[PDB]
């Protein structure tokens, strides 16, 4: 079950010690539970730093940009710490982290691409779905050259096709600041 | 496996065959690939057997695959003969659009048939770079269609494009006055 | 479409089906629920028996519980205008778009057996979207209705305002109130 | 083993002969399984085929039927009686419901029970789903149509409507000696002479 | 969803804050649990503010009116914030917070339409039901313009087929006071 | 919104029942209808002259089930407000239509909706009888009890019943369905 | 079947002919629906029929299809080559990726488009699941195939190596007019002379 | 309806004949598709056929096929190095497993390769579940099946079982002129004489 | 009051048992990070019985292993294959061992797709990429050369206790409580 | 249905009591090790009683279990209830010494491995090699704990073998039959 005489479950142990989990599928109950969580803690100490562990393939973008939003909103500067994998809204939200404070573990990988959709209807419609799709490709490439320090450009070249980096290969891209390797 | 229902003679010789004889083609259901198919392979037939005589398709379809009634429309214009189309119970969708493309003068609406006219439909799904490469290849199709529609009725393109926005049934004198069909057939001589 | 009717082997035609016989004695058999398929079925043995002979009679057996109105309208047509009369027969049941048909037969000539039972009502649907078009839709019903209460009255003999007062809910006949109501001319009791 | 094929002897002319055609030509019509619509159709087309061949000689109905639809039934039964021709009916295996209603049909006299076969006879069955107006209209008929079954079997069985109507209310299984001294039918067939 | 954060009362924490959570799709028994949380809130204070977090893609409209009928009747000002986005009901129900107090992050996405349904039957009970949803129509259309200030002409031609809004286009058109950017 | 306690022993609804309010959601079934009349009769226990809150979302249901809940509404002590939020279809209309007179309340944009007992059944002739003959005898009863809480005559909701019918708040205060709107708190 | 016979007259069993069958007595051949092995094995029989039947006559094959399997249409593709006659290849509805390709195989001046009908072309669509020493197997093979039909795109159409592989990289349509510019067909078919 | 027919009934002489009749009438078979039981003794029928009608003259076999059942094969590998006539075999679209193997089983001299048409090589694949008795049982037939198949393979191709071993210990593609060079056909076919 | 594996967690004992996935690792680093802030020196006992899975999921675990401050014991009992002898030789050196009946096996990584061939050319390249990296890392912990691992691990291979030992995968075998 | 008094089965824990029931798989292998880790924690010197009464199952996950009973300092007596089969069988010969019991009516049986596998040649030789060889370790393990000869198991395991309680006192698979409360 994982309690331990010290609080509730190991969850809620931990986020008293201002640690969140984000792992998985991102949609929107599981992304909602983490909002909560970065509210309660910017009322608890709005001062002190909040971490944001990552292991996920990705998922819906508005659940996403839920996250983002409320990442970049609050007081607190919220370090990210990517484990396992951080692929497509989560390599997104690994980069949304405090400059400075995004990190990735010597063994974990991130890959990135463009969205991906779909839609059935009539011809007017399809064009209206269609444009507003590739208004949010737009969107998500400029947050990520803003971020990264790379051309909009560049960005949008290499999200044309799926491609992998290495957690080296994210800190020269500018996805992540640094490797973590041995405690202290 | 496939042979039944439809078969009286040898279980071979149906009722199609004896009207085909007669320059009779009939346009039922859905339309698809391969009953498609069936419908060219029966005009290219026909026009061989006598490249002068009309050639007569009844209609009585809720539309179909778009691709698959460009595939009987162009071939009844390259043909030879005249094709000559009648409605009967409906015509909508592809099914108005095929029934309007007959040989100018020799197009008709029984009685109680009805027609309705509307814009393409579809679906795609995929990374977004692909969704805007077929999203631009439908409204190319809409567009196309819109023009041959307005060819065939004598209506302007703008008329046309307004009118087909969303779904319009017409009643048959209504489809005679917008110049869909040329006239109503009610009695035989 | 199993039976194979044909003589003794001597010396006679080819061979064909029960139904393919029947339709050398002009005779036609609706059955089933009306769909587009056996309704051109349907059709196309009109057309033929009109090309071999113009003036005879063709004879229309239903057996139905109705069916897509689309499809039945095409046999309708099909039945004013061709050049033969038309007599209809009920046997077992006609519903729906299936007493249509029945009704729909040359003046004089639309007979029901003894036990048969005939079933009137109004026209079913339904459609699913945007509220713009589920109006549309709506809209179409209604006129099909309007229609189809018109052409009752005309081949009844009754008022359209008595139509479409028994055709709100379903409402049946016996053989017997089939020929008062005007949906028929006679019955038919031993073969005559 | 789907449809026996016999040209030999009896022919000498045209070919194909499927094992029920043949039957046919000798007037043997068989009437096997659940009644409905089309099967009931098929039935009713081979009777008018052989009323055109010959309007005089008897047809002989074979029945081995768990019954079916009442108005698909009801369509055999008005053509039984329509036609010229006397229409005999011989049960093997079983005859219910409809198919016991069907037997009894048959022309005065010329009703059989093989041996060993089995009739039984009940009340119409039925349902519906909708408004309470709806339902009322549907009851109405359903009852209509029991009462006018009920009177076509006391005419054709010699027994009253009362004993009919009580006789029906549940399930009831008849041997053939016991059909015979019913009504149902005019006598046993044991053997060919 | 995402296997542990709540645990003890994440939400319930943040309730004892005044605040509220609308997420997922909109129906009878998620928007019973949103009218009972609004009523208990201002059982203990009528006159504090409730804020309430919107991350819908819409619903089913009886039961988003449930929840639209109870943020005008209760006493104290319900504040809205869409995170996400807020599509159909959820729109709705974002234009309909207190004049002055409804908010999109920067991020978040609106789109708006006209109802939809569905019926089979007898034609005159498809008369029935087919006046009743235009009716329905009719007066979404009337309280869209009442929040937004647009007049319903301009609501009636906007809302014929789906129309997206960014977070400016929102503000631009009434549907919400401000965007929120970061805390101070 | 996902609330586990507005408490921490104390989830939402268990408070709100302490301010004697009961909510009834979504379709009419033995046991949701059970547990409506246990909370009917728990407060008419903690205090059998205060009012009781019933508040009314739902498209109706089975027709026995919610006489469970009419029976019980007449019988105890309190008498029973009802509130419609949402919609009230079929029975649920008539259960809004069973509060206490005076206490019958819509809220603004709410919908009403009134129609006749649906029903179905398969067997033999007899005892198709038997069972059409009884939705018929409760289809009156019905018709009896809606007339009596409506003031409108027995004739009048016998034609208003025969088919679907919708109606507005402003039109169930009219019809008598209701007593009155409720828009803003004192 | 739905499909209608043809037959001369009623002048005692003269002849029973099938719609299809009968045009293939005309050289015409159809290619419909998706590509796989037993409709293209079927395709390839009528090629090596027609040949053999007469080796100077041209053969026409019409295709209306949205593709298939890619080793299927490799055996339609080097039968059309091999055999003496010419294939003339029509495009009727429409003629996407490996129906496309087919469509462009045809005898150089004899590849035709109707009017109204559209191509679609793009590259190899594939997959597997294995160990990592077989996933690179089987990907090192995709992209061989995928060379090697680039470079017969590039001799029946004319356009460069590099020009074939930027337009296929994702799917791209052509109308026919567009596909007569770019070298797929040779001219467009309006009305019989 | 499907599949396509010649020559239709005509005076004296009828006969009437599918697409794949008329090709038999000429010593041409086709195997298409996964090898199973069934298919696999049409095949054997077919060859036992033709060595009644001419045992002198050669049989051609067209493979278009991605390999199935070994049983399947071996009954058509026997069939074909029993029967008097050669066997001549052409591979068109893909011979892979079973397939590459009846390929190059054909008579020598006369196995070939369509320009664009694939070869796939490996060992043989199973499965079982029981008694670790039983388990043993089944294991030591699966490795003396694939010790025959590539001594037969070494025995075709010229090629030393030791290579055979090593080349298909995983999955082994080859382009009709490495086949040539392999062993696996004689040559290559391009166009018709 | 207190489940059975809460219990454990206080004399800091976790459990990885059955197919490793996202969530149940999940779990796994969470009771890691929480018994390193209890006690940044004291050992962490890691017991394993599992089949293996997802890769990602088990680098999680891995890579969790190595950065924290407290050495990191690993026993397997049952079976350890695959990512779960993976993360059996991980241990802290000198603390991994085996049950005398437990069973371990190694192979190389396994993977699928489907799409565009351009598409599959890059998964295809970052699976060799993973097959590389696994290699390395397991020739490291084990003391063996990478050509041997490499050799080794082209297809299944099982190892009883004591050649596990012999092969530098554990440490020694546990068989009474001392 | 199920749990009484919230958690009967952590009431019998207290007494040092473990149950072994149904099929044997990972998860449940698993509570079993952990149960007997914390009972040996809790006192390394006195008995651990366990029930069994299970149609067998996983040979791993059992073997987890096995290893377990032997690596503790305390002595596990094993008691049969309903029956012990296959690897149900095998836990129960394994426990104390002297302390092996069986209930008048339970039933015991015992056979070989069961197994499966899917794939290449080289691949099937590699995975029916290593189940001939925990066939071979299980054997081995069957003879030292019921004093039989190895090739006595062998020839009566090759096919499904039944026990009464008697029998397998005799057979040496228990000592000896429980009867009544001592």
């Amino acid at each position: 079950t994982s309690r331990g005489e010290r609080s509730f479950d190991i969850y809620s142990r931990l986020l008293k010690e201002r640690v969140i989990f984000l792992t998985g599928q991102v949609e929107d109950h599981m992304a909602n539970l983490i909002v909560a969580q970065m509210l309660f803690l910017e009322a608890e100490n709005p001062e002190k730093d909040i971490y944001l562990y990552i292991n996920s393939p990705g998922g819906v973008i508005t659940a996403g940009m839920s996250i983002y939003d409320t990442m970049q909103f609050i007081k607190p500067d919220v370090s990210t710490i990517c484990m396992g994998q951080a692929a497509s809204m989560g390599a997104f939200l690994l980069t949304a982290g405090a400059k400075g404070k995004r990190f990735c573990l010597p063994n974990s990988r991130v890959m990135i691409h463009q969205p991906l959709g779909g839609y059935q209807g009539q011809a007017t419609d399809i064009e209206i779905h269609a444009r507003e799709i590739l208004k949010v490709k737009g969107r998500m490439n400029e947050l990520m050259a803003l971020h990264t320090g790379q051309s909009l450009e560049q960005i949008e070249r290499d999200t044309e096709r799926d491609r992998f980096l290495s957690a080296p290969e994210a800190v020269e891209y500018g996805l992540v600041d640094s490797i973590l390797t041995h405690r202290n």
